[PDB]
């Protein structure tokens, strides 16, 4: 019975498709749109093409980032075994490419798999510094950033932006509309790294603050020489922990990620108070939206 | 710069590309050219893109079945660690869909995207099987060997169709032959390996074993009162021994064997006076064995 | 030595750590090092042997790069290798050589012979590393050490990547594995890449055959057992 065989290969992402993500991609999405102001029939896919995506990363990261729970209910990992989550992440992403492929056909969508092939190559560089050590740059660190996170966000303007709605030329509309999108999702990342400073995965990421510290010659050497311990031991200890969150506190860390937090601010609301005056009225969603990012 | 985030990504599939490939669905592909006569700046192509289709598939293979040692070299699992290979194998089968949405073809887009999903129920079958100990039957394996080893070969031959004078009287009487060709192999692929522990290491010379209705129910609680409480015991290991040779189901594998072959020589026949044109290619598909 | 490098059997014997505890032998170690520098102290303090502690304090400096690198996982250079080795082995050699001429002839100038006698133990000190790797080469060290033909291979730009994931899995699990060191193995000899060091070998012999040459014609005499030395190497 086909019903038996559609639904034990679809058993795994089911158990991530309803759980309350609280995300906002999906807010961010109609908050173009009332620039854009594109038919609500197209409105609805492309939330319902963008969301299987994200929740096919999410099944194939909490495999290689070896993590045992995420909030309350089990990993996916233990739960149905590692052999199948793989290959379950694996057939979602083939739909996802057909859905798009469906309507968008005539402006040329090879732009629209050229923009999904990097979302892989910037794993596949935070997988190599996590295992072989090699500690990063400065701006190696922003590039990454970007393939990972904020190539995601450029979906869903790519796809938005193709309705042409007997108006938007776009001459002037293209690049500008991508600095935007750009910023707002290297933003989502170091915003993030503040709240998770206030530990409990130093068991191989590079945050900001790690790369930021290395680069000052006071405890240059002993931050470097006692991360190397954890992975040879596969996680610090519940005592070598305390040393670096002290060492966070003394060297005043905790407030030079904040400086660089309130300069991109400044200059996205500059980016948009550009958009406002380029023939549009007031979008009380987006000045509304920024709240919603701690 | 640039150079080197591209080569972390091709580290492992250019390391299993390395290895001494058996080489078999690269002279099938050039056989059929002798009815279709396609032009050779696509058979090159279409051989191509097949070929990293199967390089992809075995890396998740390999990995879904931890083996420290697959033949001479060590295994893709133990080089690279287990997250680079997942996240490299994934990102080679989204490339070579990229080049069939090309020039490859114009209006068949549904055509090849639908043949490789099924690849995966065919596959998802397999691990769920082998998860849960539930021994298959004989009416379900083949289900599972020509959704999992034929929906390749029949990707092949959808493409050759397509850029080449015959009609659409034909194709109906080429897929026939694909699935035979394609579930011959996989048991005379097993024959070969064959010519104990469990975990998930199916074929036909195993399943039909459970089956034989003499002893059937005997057999079924052996195996059981067992993995979950220790291997084997002592008396055991010759009891699972001496069965299974009594019988000699080795011998009715033989049997299966030679009737698609009979079923077989008189496919290409039939296109053989079809198209008035002879194959000495198909014929020498069979020094294989 | 042989207990920061943990070791197992060396040339019948096993390692001094094993038979009296580890915290025994650092502290005898420790003891006998301070012993000799009084012995050296004692023959001659005039012409100031405040260059021969000084030249004492750098056999440190050398072993805690390499039990760094070892630890941090940080590949080498070409030219910083080198710098290694001379602190380390070198040395040793150059301690002897400064001593000496400290207390000859007393009537020899040696004014011209002071750099030229240095420039002759840095390339046989250099040299005697280099030519020890080929018979550890023909395995048992790829725990973490960096031999001469790994950094060849992995500065040239093919088959670099999976060496360096590959002794990478080694310092995470400790030790290598059987089988993956005979991988290792397979991969040096395709290259060539045990046929780089042999071409350096070649090269340093015409350099100390020069080198003597020229002390040979600065008031010297032959030395057919200097020559007797380099001659036990085919």
């Amino acid at each position: 019975h086909i019903f038996f065989e559609k639904a034990v290969l679809e058993a795994p992402y089911d158990y991530i498709a309803s759980m309350p993500s609280k995300g906002v991609r999906d807010q961010f999405i109609d908050a173009l749109n009332d620039w854009l102001r594109v038919p609500d029939v197209k409105v609805g896919k492309i939330k319902d093409a963008v969301r299987v995506l994200h929740n096919s990363s999410l099944l194939l990261d909490d495999f290689q980032d070896n993590s045992p729970l995420r909030r309350g209910k089990p990993s996916t990992h233990n739960i149905f075994g590692s052999a199948q989550t793989v290959n379950t992440a694996t057939y979602s992403i083939i739909k996802a490419i057909g859905q798009i492929m469906e309507f968008s056909a005539g402006e040329s969508v090879q732009e629209v798999m050229n923009s999904i092939m990097i979302l892989f190559q910037g794993q596949a560089m935070d997988l190599f510094w996590t295992y072989n050590g090699h500690v990063p740059s400065e701006e190696e660190y922003y590039r990454m950033i970007d393939q990972k996170t904020g190539q995601l966000f450029s979906i869903a303007t790519s796809l938005l932006l193709n309705a042409a709605d007997n108006e938007i030329p776009r001459t002037k509309i293209q690049s500008c509309l991508h600095r935007l999108t750009r910023l707002l999702g290297r933003c989502f990342q170091i915003c993030d790294d503040y709240q998770n400073l206030v530990e409990d995965l130093d068991e191989g990421k590079w945050s900001l603050a790690l790369i930021h510290m290395i680069h000052k010659q006071r405890s240059h050497m002993a931050l470097l020489n006692v991360l190397s311990t954890g992975r040879k031991h596969g996680g610090m200890t519940l005592e070598q922990k305390q040393f670096v969150l002290d060492i966070i506190e003394e060297e005043k860390s905790l407030d030079y990620t904040r400086s660089v937090m309130m300069d991109l601010h400044v200059q996205l609301r500059a980016e948009i108070g550009r958009i406002e005056i380029l023939l549009d009225s007031p979008n009380p969603a987006m000045r509304l939206l920024l709240e919603l990012l701690r």
